[PDB]
Parts: C-alpha cells; structure tokens; sequence
C-alpha cells in the first residue's frame, strides 16, 4: 500500500511535469508480467529489472535498451 | 544571477517572437494527415507531437527531429 501511494504520487509528478507521458513510464509492470508465465526466478529477476526504472525518462542509450530487454522477456 | 535573469528574460522574448516560426510546426501535419488515406492508428501515432510542445524552443538535443519525423511520416 505504501508502494501503491508512492508510485501513484510518482505518476502524479509524471503527469505534473510532462505534457504527454513519454512512452508508458514504468506503469504496466504490475499486470503485464503477472499473466505471462512465468517461473518465479524469472519474475524476481523481472522485478529487479522492473523496480529500478525510476532512473530516467528521456533518451536514452541506457533505458531504451532495458525497455527492449523487458519487452523481449515479457 | 544578473546574467541568469537576463538570459531568461531574453529567452522569454525569443519564444514570444516565435509565432509562425516556432509556433505552427503542426499545420503541415493537418494538411497531409487528414487527407485521403491514413488509418486511425496512423492518426494516433501521427498526432503524437502536438502536445509534446514545450520542448523545441527549450534546448534541445531533440528539437528539430519533429519536422524530420513528420516530413518522413506523412
């Protein structure tokens, strides 16, 4: 629930600063991962790739590679 | 802080002299995307750049990529 309100205020500041929301920033990882498969080790490594994408929104040569990674995994 | 104030007031004047220069970066898209042709998904992906507005007079490393994207898309 603390996670809930904190990622909700994080989406609040996301809509507060951005005008468009800049290609789906970090949101869906609650439910698009919970339905494909999966082995629990894959789910834990997924969250340890999901729960750290609070890094940057724009660009990038670093976060788009990880987004293609999590797409290819999901 | 004086020269910071001066740069920001002159940048204010500069984007208020950007009417039909930096303003009207859209209307080629209204000319050529509401013509005969384009499906509604192309309407969604093509009108992606109007309300991403306030970032080409501000900076940018990704300022003039909008005319490139539109002149290659529509």
């Amino acid at each position: 629930q603390r996670e809930y309100y904190l990622r909700e205020q994080m989406k609040a500041i996301q809509k507060e600063l951005g005008g468009e929301d800049g290609l789906s920033d970090l949101e869906a990882l609650r439910k698009k991962i919970e339905e494909v498969g999966m082995p629990e080790a894959v789910k834990t490594k997924a969250l340890k790739e999901l729960d750290r994408l609070e890094r940057m929104q724009q660009g990038s040569p670093e976060a788009t590679v990880a987004r293609t990674y999590l797409d290819w995994l999901t």
